């Protein structure tokens, strides 16, 4: 049952959100919560700064260090 924290507000309670078999999560399980969505960041916890992640062909790639026990912010276009 392995799943990310995803929110649009960090004062806002995530939702979670379901990883894949393989440990990647689809940008469709994402956009099922947060229509519109065109990606997700984190604050990094060793530089303190916001960090994006990597997105290709409606897949998200977890982070080298992995997913952890972080809040990711979705994105939205204006």
């Amino acid at each position: 049952s392995e799943y990310i924290r995803v929110t649009e507000d960090e004062n806002d309670e995530p939702i979670e959100i379901p990883s894949e078999d393989d440990g990647t999560v689809l940008l469709s399980t994402v956009t099922a919560q947060f229509p519109g969505a065109c990606g997700l960041r984190y604050r990094n916890p060793v530089s303190q700064c916001m960090r994006g992640v990597r997105l290709v062909e409606g897949i998200l790639h977890a982070p080298d260090a992995g997913w952890g026990n972080l809040v990711y912010v979705v994105n939205y276009p204006k």
